[PDB]
C-alpha cells in the first residue's frame, strides 16, 4: 500500500492506498491531532499503532504538511522507521504539471497544489476545489489545469471556538446542525450561526468566483467539489456545491508520488 | 446629555446622546478597548478624559455588559462616581417592552435586547438586526415587536486573528477589500475569504430566516438593519441587508434609560 | 465487561465493569488526559492500548462528556469503533429517573446527573454528593429521588494552579498535607491553604445546605458521599463527609446503560 | 498627605493619607488593575489622573509591592515624577518593629509584614488577620506582635474566573450573593460556590488555627481582623471573623514610613 | 516641537524634539507599553497626557511602528486630534536616502531603516547598529551609507521572560547584572545567562560581520554603536561597542520627517 | 538493561542502557514531548510502546524530572507498571558523591547534578559542561569534582519560537544555518541571529568562564564537553568547546543508579 500524510494545522490525514494508477482506491483514512513540537518517534508511534500489521507491507509513502516543522519530523521518521521505501515529501509551490499561475509561485500552501491536481485529474476541466480544514480553501483551476488561485477563509471549527473562547455568555458547543436558522437558545444560536453562516460563506464565495471570472459563468461547465470533515455537514445547506469528495487530497498525494517516481 | 456605555467583548463605545425621545441623537461617540479587569476607578478616569467637561452637564447615564466583571466594576462606577443623576443597568432579561420568546429569556446578552428594542422603535415592523462585533449577532424581531431569537455566528476579525494564529505560514494582515475575488498572493487570498465569504455569511444568514421563518419572506415588509463598527467594510458586499445604524445600540440604551425614567 | 467513559474537563476515566444489577464492580480503571481536540481515532487508540484483550470482550459502552467537542468525537467512535456493542451517550436532560428540579434541566452537566442517581441508588435517602475534579460540584439528592440543585465552586489544583501562575512569588507545587495549619515559609503557607481551606470550603458547603433547605438537618437521615481522584487528600481533614465512594461515576453510567437496556 | 502604594498581583490600591500618628486617617483611596509591565511614565499618567491636585500637597510616599517589577518602575517614577518627597519602598523582610518568627523572614510579602504591624498597633494583642486579594492572606499575630505565620489560599475571584475558563459548561458569573446555597441553575451554582464556600474557607482556616496554636484559644480574648474589597460580601456569612477594617494595609504603610523617618 | 512615535513589538517610544537640522535634540521621551489592539481615542487620551500644554505647540509628527494596527490607528488619532500638523506616516521600505541592498526591500522594519539612516548621519562612514529592542536588531551600513542587512537575534528581557514562563522551578526574576558570571543560585544564574550571555551574542554579531564581510575589518574604521532601553545594562560588559546612542530612532525619525517636508 | 528517564520542561528523552560499569553504552534512545497534565497510564502506555519487546528485560529505571508532577506519575508508574525492578528517582539536590557547593544546593535541578557528574567521570579533571534544551545550562566543575555553579540561558529553539510568537510580523522558522551571517530576507536575519548570536552566547560565558574563575585559563587543561538536541546545529560555530556527548545524562543517570544500588 502507499502510505498518506496530510499534516494541517490542526488535524493530520493519515490514508491507506491500495493499487496504482487509475484503479488505486483509499483503502485507510484516519484523523488525528497535529502537534507542532512533535517528534518523529511519537508520529512513528501513533502512524504505527493507527496502521497496524501494514507497516511491512507499505510500498511508498507520499508527504505534505502546512507545518514545515512537522515535515522535517516527518522526513526523520521516515529515514529512521521505514527507510526501505521510497518517501516523496511535498513542500509549498511544488512542481506537478499544474502551473501555478500566481504572483508567488512558491509560497501556495501544498495542500492547494495537491487538490488542484487531483481535482483535474477527476474532472478534466474547469474546478472550483472548497476544501473544509483549519481554514476554509478555496481553489479555482482553468480549463487547462491551471491553478489562477482563490480564496482563503477562517474554518467553521475553528472560528466558532475562536468566538466561544473570546465571549463570556458564549460557550463551547458541539458542532451540529440545529432545528431551525432562528434558535431558542445560546447553544442552538451557535449552533445555527457556524452552520448556516458558512453555509452562505461558501455558497457565496463560489458564486462570487463565478460571476467574476472569465469561463467560469453558469454558461460554462465547471465542477464544483467540496472535501473536508466538517464539509457533509454543511453540504445539505449548500447550493453551489455539486460533489463531495472525502479522499481528494490523499488522490492528489498518490497523483504526486506516482509522478515524481 | 446621556451617558451610554456598551461594554462588548472586545471594545466599549461611550456615547454621549443629546436632547429627548424623538429630537436625540448621538452627539458625541468613542471606542476604547474592553479590559477584563478593569475597575471603577481606571474606567471613571478614562470616560472623564473622553468626555472632558461634559461630566457637570450629565442628565442620565445608562450602560450594558456582555462581560459579567465590567457589569460589577460598572455598577460600582456608577454607584460612585455620579450619584445626583438616575442611571439604569441592564441585566440579561431586563424590562423593555420587547416580549422575549425563547427558551432563557435571562440567558440573551444585553446587546441583543437593545438592539431589537432600537430596531422596532425605528421602524415598527418585523426586522432583523445584523451586529457586527466579536460575534455578528443576528436578531429575529417578529411583528409584533417580540425576540424571536435568532443566530450567533463567528464575527470577521476574531475569526481571521485566529485563522492568522493558528497557521504559521499566515501573518497578521489588515481587514480590507482586495482587488478580485480570486486572489493572487497568500495575503490578497485571505482578504478575499475574510471580506467576501463573511458577506456571503451575513447574505445567506438573512436570506435563509427570509425564507424559513413565517413573516418574513419577500411578500412581507421586514426592515433589515446592520450595526457595528466593522460592518461598513462588509456592507457594500451584501445585497441583503438595507440600512445601516451606526448608533443603534446607544440609541436602545436612550430608550431603555427614558422606559426606566 | 462493560466500558465507561468520564470525560470531565481535565482528566478521563476509562472503567471496565463486570457483572450485573447488585453483583457488579469496577474491574479495571484508567485516568488519561482529556485532549479537547482529540479525535475518535487516537481516542480509540489509546482506550484500546488501555484495555488490552478486552476489547473484544465488551458487552457495552456507556460515556459522558463534559467537553462538548470530546463528547462529538466519542459519539463518531462509539458509532465506528464498536458497532456490534450497545452504547449509550448520556447529554444533559437525560431520561434516567431522576427528576431535575432546576431552571434549566438541559444545561446541568451530566456527571452531575450520574452522580445523583448512583448516591440514590446506593443509599435510598437524602444525599449529598461531593464532587472534587476540575471544579467541586456538590449535589443535593431529596429524600424522593429528585436533584434539588447544589453548588459549583473552584476546585483544589486548579485554583492553586491560578493563583501560582498569577504570583511571580509562587511557583507550581504538588499538593500535600502540610505539618501544621500554621505554616513558616511560602511552601507551607499554600499547602496549608488548598488543603485545610478547601476542606472547610467542603464542610461550610454540607453544613449551610444541612441547616438552609427542608429534610436536611441533623434529625434527618442524609447521607454524605465524596468521589474524585483528590478527594482522598482532603478526606481526613472533612468533617461531614460520612463515605467516600471513588467509583461513583462508572456505577451511574452502567445504571443508565441498564435503565436504557 | 502621604502616598499609599499597595502593588498587589491582580490590583493595584492607591491611598492618600492626611494627619500624622494617632490623629492620623486614610482620607483617599482608588483601586486600579495591576500590569505587570506597566512603565513609570504610565504609572505616574495615572497616579497623577487619580489624586488630582494633590500632587503638589505630597509630604512622603510609602510603597509596597509583591510584583518587584512594578516596584522597581514606582522608585524610577518617584525620583522621576516626585523628587523632593521622601520614598520608603518595602522589600519582603522589612523591619517594623514587628518580629518575623519563621524559616524565610526575608520571603515572607512585604503586605503581610504591613497588615500584621497595622493590627498589631490597632489591637495591641494576639490577632487573626484575613486579607482578601489576589490570594487569600491569613497572618497569626501573637500577644508580643509576632509574626508567627499563616496560610495562603487561593483568592475568591481568581479562583471562580479559573474555574469559568477551565470547565466548557461554566462561563464567567458576577461575584455576588445568590438567593440560598442550593443554586437552581448554573450561575446561582456557581455563585453559591464560590461566597459559601470560601465564607466556609476562611471559617476552617480561622477555626483550625485557633484550635491548633497555643494561646489564640476561644477562652483567650483574640481580634480576628478582614481586609480587601470582597470581604464585605463574604462578611455576613463568617462567624470566626468579627471586626472589618478596609484600610488596613494603608495604616501599616503609614506607620512604615513614620518608623523609617 | 515635533513629535516622534517608535511603536515596538512590547514597548512604545513618544519623544518630543525642538529645534532642526544640527540645532536640534530630543527635549522630551517618555516609555509605555504597546498595546496591539489599542484605538485612536485611548491613545490619543495617553499621548495627550504625556505631552501636557505641549500640544498646541506641536508643529509636525513623525511616527514608525512594527505593528501595522497601531500605525493605522495613529493615522486616525493623528488626523482626528491633531488635524493642523503635518505627519508622515513612515511604513517598511521607506525611502530615506539609504539604499536598501536587501533580497526585499519592502520586508525591512521602518525601525532598522531609521536607525540606519541617524548613524550614517551621525558617523559619516561605516556602522554597526545594535538595537536592544524586542529583538535585537544588528545593522550594518557601509562605507557609501548603504544597508547591507545583518541580524535578528532574540531580545533579552523577552527571552528571559520566555524562560520564566516555559519552567516552574524559573520565575519571574528582575534584570541586572549578577556578583559574578557564575550564579551561586538559580536567580543570580538566571542574571548572569540574561546579561552575559547575550553580551556575547552581541559581541560574537558584531565580530563575525567585523570578519566575514569586505569593508568591515578590524584596520577599517568602523562606528558601533548601541540604542534601546536594555542597552545600558549590557553596556559595560561589551568588548565590541564603542557608542550609545539613546535617541538613534528620534533623531532618524526628524531626519525623515525633514526629508519629506 | 537500565531504563533511563530525562523529563526536561519541553522534552522527555527515554533510553536503555545495556552492560554495566565501563562497558556500559546507550543502546536505544527515543524523544517525546513533555505534557505537564500527563498520567500514569498514559505515560506507560507511550513507554511501552516506545521501548517494546525489552519492557520485560528491564533490570531498573533511573528518572530525573525537572518537572516534579512528571516525576511523581512516574514513580506511580513505575511501582503499578514495573514493579520488580528497582527504581532511583532523583529530586533536585540530590548527592551523587559531587559536591553542591552553593547557596541552595537543594534548589539546583537534577539535570544539572547528573550532567556535572557524568562529566566529572568522563574527564577526570575540571570541566565546563554546555547543555543545550529548553534553555542552555553551563555547568562549571572543578577540579575537584565539584559543582560550582554557572549559567542559565534562555534556549535556542525556545527563544526563537517565543521571538515568533511575539512578535506579529515575524512568523514560526525553522532552526538551521543560514548562508551569511549578514542576512539578506527577514528568514535570513532571523536565522543568523538564532545560530551565530547564540553561538556567541554560548562562547562568551565559557570564556568569561574560564578567564574570571581559579584553574579555568588558557594555560589550565579544562575539559569543554556539549550535550543536547540542538547541539550539533551550533556545534561548528562554537570555538570554546572541544567535546561532544549526546549520551551524557543517560550516563549520569545510570552512574546515579550504580551508585543508589
Amino acid at each position: 500500500m502507499l502510505l498518506a500524510i496530510d499534516v494541517r494545522n490542526t488535524h493530520t490525514v493519515v490514508g491507506l492506498l491500495s493499487g496504482m494508477k487509475e484503479h488505486a482506491k483509499v483503502v485507510q483514512q484516519w484523523r488525528i491531532r497535529t502537534e507542532s513540537e512533535v517528534t518523529a518517534d511519537e508520529l512513528a508511534l501513533t502512524i504505527d499503532g493507527l496502521i497496524g500489521e501494514d507497516s511491512e507491507r507499505l510500498t511508498g509513502t507520499a508527504a505534505l504538511s502546512t507545518v514545515p516543522s512537522v515535515l522535517h519530523e516527518v522526513r526523520i521518521m521516515l529515514d529512521q522507521y521505514w527507510p526501505s521505501v521510497p518517501h516523496v515529501l511535498i513542500e509549498p509551490g511544488v512542481r506537478t504539471g499544474i502551473p501555478l499561475l500566481v504572483d508567488n509561485p512558491k509560497e501556495v500552501g501544498a495542500d492547494r497544489i495537491v487538490n488542484c491536481l487531483a481535482a483535474y485529474d477527476r474532472f478534466r476541466k474547469a474546478a472550483i476545489v472548497v476544501d473544509f480544514g483549519s481554514s476554509i480553501c478555496v481553489d479555482v483551476v482553468s480549463a487547462k489545469g491551471e491553478f489562477l488561485g482563490g480564496a482563503i477563509a477562517p474554518g467553521v471549527q475553528v472560528s466558532s471556538d475562536a468566538a466561544a473562547a473570546r465571549s463570556a455568555a458564549l460557550r463551547r458547543v458541539e458542532l451540529a446542525r440545529p432545528r431551525s436558522v432562528v434558535g431558542k437558545n445560546t447553544v442552538e444560536c451557535m449552533q445555527a450561526g457556524a452552520v448556516f453562516g458558512f453555509a452562505g460563506l461558501v455558497d457565496g464565495l463560489v458564486g462570487r468566483i463565478r460571476e467574476d471570472v472569465s469561463g467560469f459563468s453558469v454558461d460554462h461547465d465547471v465542477a464544483i467539489v467540496a472535501t473536508g470533515h466538517t464539509a457533509p455537514l454543511l453540504l445539505p445547506e449548500l447550493h453551489t456545491v455539486d460533489h463531495y469528495d472525502q479522499h481528494l487530497t490523499l488522490q492528489g498525494l498518490r497523483l504526486v508520488f506516482e509522478r515524481n517516481l
